[PDB]
């Protein structure tokens, strides 16, 4: 199938001058016995107009539709399809495409086939129609800056934290862990599980989270935001919850963000986020990612490509990991995910995005994090106009959970100032405290700091 | 952590007697230099109440939802936790439980831990007070064998296919193909990209099919089926082509199937389809599964555990392969995964399940398969009570689309007589002229071929 | 949905469950919310299945908002005491289709972790066959449960 599914003659600067295509780049490594290039053209195939064998149902129409692998390097294991954009779905309602097209024909059928051994898309294309046709987030960072009274523009570092333990807090005691933590700290989220069990039913819970956020709005003087699970398989159970989440915060109703998993959750339940409650902060939580994103995954695709995607989904924010700085599986050149949801011009590992003017994705760090390893963090990324998550950093420090929220913010402040760690936990009391939290990431990362800072008796 | 989060000295038989947990058994590797014993609690734990240190919010009540691990095997890698019940998120619409929590605590966070190498579900448990409140179907195949006039309980073989090419024909001609395939067949389903593309619009396309199924109806005297994707991202976009499906087809409505394509469309999409339009057969494709269900796979889940999901979810019928006897990646050993969704008492990898009465979901069999390789798909398998879909098989067929349907029927009718194929290909053209159509697999299959058939 | 549903919930065999005990309130109209809730917790004691006598909806007297949680607590009560599960079949009977989804609606979040429990009746004879579409078409996983009320006016054997 390589006369048809094939021309690696196309120049790819050509097809993306031409933008009538979306791009993919994969990893790819045929069966035993296949030759590369028929393994290449065969997917190309099964991703677009045809099947393993010939049809008489095959017209020259048909031809014009054709996926076209451009190029392949059998000795890297590379291969690049160009998609035609008249092959993806379009909604009868408003004209609009979907994710889920994309998901079905560029990484659908492909991932079972016996004659290819792995593929897994590192990169992809979107051109300026097809991104037009996208919904794109209506929501970002700048509206919680907004909110905090922080500059729109470079508002910077949001601090945060998951309630904690993630299953098991009865509803008043999760009301005050998170009152807790907001004496402190800017943002409170859901564990991703964490919904309407029997021992924590929302109708109870939710109102008193609420009470939670007036009481520390009016005892710190600033706002408190909250983002709130409300994942579900029913539609209408997603939309229950989201109804009564913003009637329940009613003047503080915009301080609410609404949380999905959207990776087992699926594009569907984000898009009912996105455009049943456009003007709440959409937080795209990926739980379940894991199984193709991982480094040693040869399947499925990159989180960097998850990320991207969600931009298109609308997700105002994205979790995008640490980064190899906590306890997840990532890396320092990670940074590059955050660079791409949040800029309007990046260049990815195959292929450089233009945004148009769309709107960033904020990129959330969460996984393992505490104020000892986020100086480290920063200095990676380049900058803190984030959102981060800390549940253990926080509920774990020896103090308080407020006292934890503090010592997140010290932590960016600290290297802000390009300050030494050390020497700022000597005008710190709340980051001080925190290497005698996490006395074990202290000795790694702070050798010497008992010395230092005088704990001892 | 391995204090809290694993009781080894936990019994199996007694954790299944006592109804109050789920329980799952994966494959496991941890990382290197980490202990299998710790590894193990420390993915319960991450999977159900805590985190990777101490806070100071815990209580003794969240002890008793904490996920246990109740036996490991480091030698063949394998680690079984019980889930407690009360740790799975419910409705406040309606109290029934959904399967995108089970997924997020049983296979969620632990996908990404850096002291855990590798972790897939082989299989899990299901007691009987979690099962009632799942969906569970709504519609399964003695549905269709009733329309289809056959009878409800071991109606057999419904012949089938997916229009090919699989995106670019306009409605016309895209019509003009499903008519051509139903003189000799039962059903017909979009392949899971077809929708409303440009060249394609789906308000163009759709009447045209209507007819084609009511010329075929007329003409063959017999029912005929079509399962239409119905797939997107908007909630309210599925609805709408739902309602048009179903008004298209007015008196004809009932043998309209909604395609869905659960995997990568998510189980929000899915159980859009199966709580709004409950009296439709709803058709799971798993299009995309193979980046988790692979051989080669060890994260994720397997399509054994995908196929059972499935059936909670209220999935009429779903895709189990072709269980090595075609161009996917499955052995014969899958024959289990039809098994599991098909009847009411059977044996997984790890766990015995009585399913209670909950309608069984259709082994639907599709990908590279036609009237050669047909026979030893159902030797192994042991019966024919499948939906078969063969795009090539049909489409293929060096005579017509018709022709490759009756070559499917003539195929099983071969098997079920216990008849020698190549003299059967003696009594039957359609059949016969299926090996000269796939000649490649004729002669790897019934060497010699050429000569008796002359 | 058919009896199976139930012996499923009761943890009988789901073929040949048998005998399914089971009461109407008394007195038929009249008992206020605590009175009402009271009587139910007292048969669900030793029985397994309650019903909304035919005329009991939303009287002024015993309002269903007022009456229909403390139902609930006393279903949960009698579980919990007895260690078997409780069945409640409510009348949603009402003109107003929309009536009627909303005493559905408000049924199922009451009872929720046991929703599946509740049954919708509806008086299908004087109420006729919009009525039990209704409950039939947009609540299918309930148990549908028909009450024939009015019926004898041309079944009887008098009738012609
Ligand atoms: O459940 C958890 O483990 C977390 O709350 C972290 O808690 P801690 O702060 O206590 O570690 C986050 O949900 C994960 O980090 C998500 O992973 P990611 O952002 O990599 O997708
Ligand atoms: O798109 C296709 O390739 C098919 O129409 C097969 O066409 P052919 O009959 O022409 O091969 C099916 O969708 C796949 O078999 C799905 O795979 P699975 O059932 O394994 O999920
Ligand atoms: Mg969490
Ligand atoms: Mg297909
Ligand atoms: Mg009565």
């Amino acid at each position: 199938q390589s006369n048809r599914y094939a021309d690696l003659s196309l120049k790819e600067e050509d097809l993306i001058k031409g933008g009538n295509h979306i791009l993919v780049a994969y990893t790819m490594e045929p069966a035993a016995g296949v030759g590369y290039l028929e393994a290449a053209a065969h997917i190309a195939a099964e991703s677009s107009t045809g099947t393993n064998v010939e049809v008489s149902t095959t017209d020259e129409f048909t031809k014009g539709v054709d996926a076209l692998v451009y190029f392949i390097d059998e000795a890297k294991g590379i291969m690049k399809v160009a998609y035609p954009n008249d092959l993806f779905d379009r909604n009868v309602t408003d004209g609009r495409v979907m994710i889920v097209s994309f998901l079905t024909l560029c990484i659908g059928n492909n991932q079972g086939m016996g004659d290819i051994a792995n593929l897994q898309m590192q990169d992809f294309y979107v051109p300026p129609r097809m991104l037009q046709l996208f919904d794109g987030p209506a929501k970002d960072i700048s509206d919680l800056w907004r909110i905090l009274g922080r500059p729109v523009k470079d508002g910077g570092y949001i601090s945060g934290t998951i309630i904690k333990p993630k299953l098991g807090l009865r509803p008043e005691p999760f009301a005050k862990a998170a009152y807790q933590f907001w004496l402190g700290g800017d943002f409170i989220k859901n564990d991703e599980p964490q919904g309407n069990q029997v021992f924590c039913p929302i109708k109870k819970v939710l109102p008193l989270v609420y009470d939670s956020l007036k009481r520390a709005q009016d005892e710190t003087g600033q706002a408190k935001l909250f983002s709130m699970n409300i994942t579900a398989d029913d539609h209408y159970e997603m939309c229950a919850r989201a109804d009564f989440a913003l009637e329940t915060f009613g003047p503080d109703a915009d301080k609410v963000a609404f949380l999905v998993d959207g990776f087992v959750g699926g594009p569907g339940m984000v898009t009912t986020a996105r455009r049943q409650y456009p003007s709440q902060y959409l937080h795209y939580h990926r739980a379940g990612h894991g199984m193709v994103t991982s480094p040693s995954s040869k399947r499925g695709y990159t989180a960097f490509v998850l990320a991207k995607m969600s931009r298109l989904q609308g997700a105002s924010g994205i979790h995008v990991g640490t980064m190899g700085y906590g306890k997840m599986e990532g890396g320092k050149d990670d940074r590059i995910i955050a660079y791409m949801i949040e800029r309007d011009s990046c260049t990815g590992p195959f292929y450089h995005q233009e945004w148009y003017g769309m709107k960033p994705t904020t990129p959330i760090i969460s996984g393992g994090m505490n104020a000892l390893r986020l100086p480290g963090f920063f200095e990676n990324l380049g900058h803190g106009n984030v959102i981060n998550t800390a549940g253990g950093g926080s509920y774990g420090h020896i103090d308080s959970p407020a006292a934890g929220a503090v010592s997140l913010r010290q932590a960016y402040e600290c290297w802000k100032a390009g300050a030494d760690p050390i020497e700022w936990a000597k005008e710190h009391k709340e980051f001080a405290r925190a290497f005698e939290s996490f006395p074990k990431d202290a000795d790694k990362l702070f050798p010497g700091w008992r010395e230092k800072l005088g704990v001892h008796k």
